[PDB]
């Protein structure tokens, strides 16, 4: 005796836990996850942040005050 795969398909609807939305078909909050990338890495959008920060000219002792 040990169960297996009897009765339906029943996953569950909740609101997405990770912005705060709310949604009732599984189908459409599965699309919704892919903008923040549950466990996938959805790219194609435009993007272009700034620069790095960072900076180089510098001596290798030092100042020599104190
Ligand atoms: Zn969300």
């Amino acid at each position: 005796g040990s169960s297996g795969s009897s009765g339906l398909r029943e996953a569950g609807i909740l609101p997405c836990g990770l912005c705060g939305k709310v949604f009732t078909d599984a189908n459409r909050l599965r699309q919704h996850e892919a903008q923040h990338g549950v466990t996938s890495l959805q790219l194609g959008y435009i993007d272009l942040p700034p620069p790095r920060l960072g900076e180089n000219g510098l001596p290798i002792s030092g100042p020599s005050s104190g």
